């Protein structure tokens, strides 16, 4: 279910910085950071850390579908393990940071950035710590 | 207008601390922080610093009613100058800091702790950086 969720009316993007901790509890299941647009909640940016396979999907959901999928297969996850994931963005693209190393960065698909003033974190994550700063 | 809130469905309280980073506007704004219980959208604690009187004022709204204000002598900030809070739980007391130094204890009357899963910010502060971070 639903862990942790911020709002921002001014718009976490272009500039903000989302830092998360925490470790998951189980081995086989997942967890998501999304990034919504205002007003209807569309998913500007979904980060999708799933154990059970190890891979990242990280997509978009527009106007009532998901789009292309972008698939990272390296896993610098390890259940039941600490972490840190650092989500920060930019003009152009999402940057993603686990453990202080950058993973991979996703270029805009909602290019209304301003309207991207929501953050929620669901599932099998257990925080301990979330901090949002502007860059 | 609301500047900024956070929910924790678990239960943000006790043992969790709030940093807050930014600055205000005019010599004659206000800002709040508050952390809100549920059911009801109560306020457990309110922290309100007034630029135009140069106090605090910490309350709660508990079941639709402003309890008795404890207004705080000293006030840190100043008007357009940047400043961090930091308010932190115990079992006892929202304890607050300010740009690292203490500066008041108020001791809960919401006695549900974790039920306190929200945090707002209202008004005249230009929010640089909020942390939210277990005991610590
Ligand atoms: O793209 C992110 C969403 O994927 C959905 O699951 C996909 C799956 O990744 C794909 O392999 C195939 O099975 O189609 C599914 C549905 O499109 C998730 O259900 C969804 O939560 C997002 O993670
Ligand atoms: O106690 C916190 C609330 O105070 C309200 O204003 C008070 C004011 O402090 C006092 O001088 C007296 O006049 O009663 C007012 C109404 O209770 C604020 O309006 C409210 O926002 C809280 O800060």
């Amino acid at each position: 279910a639903l862990r942790f969720e911020a709002l921002y009316p001014e718009g976490m993007c272009p500039g903000w910085s989302v830092v998360v901790k925490g470790k998951t509890s189980s081995n086989t299941s997942m967890f998501e950071i999304n990034f919504l647009s205002h007003p209807g909640d569309q998913i500007a940016f979904h980060f999708n850390p799933r154990f059970a396979s190890s891979r990242i999907v990280c997509n978009s959901f527009l106007a009532n579908h998901w789009g292309k999928e972008e698939v990272n297969k390296t896993f610098p996850f390890e259940a039941k393990e600490p972490f840190q994931v650092e989500i920060y963005s930019d003009q152009d693209y999402f940057h993603i940071f686990i453990d202080e190393n950058k993973i991979l960065q996703y270029k805009h698909r909602q290019k209304q950035l301003s309207s991207i003033t929501k953050l929620q974190i669901l599932n099998d994550i257990e925080i301990s710590s979330v901090e949002i700063t502007k860059r």
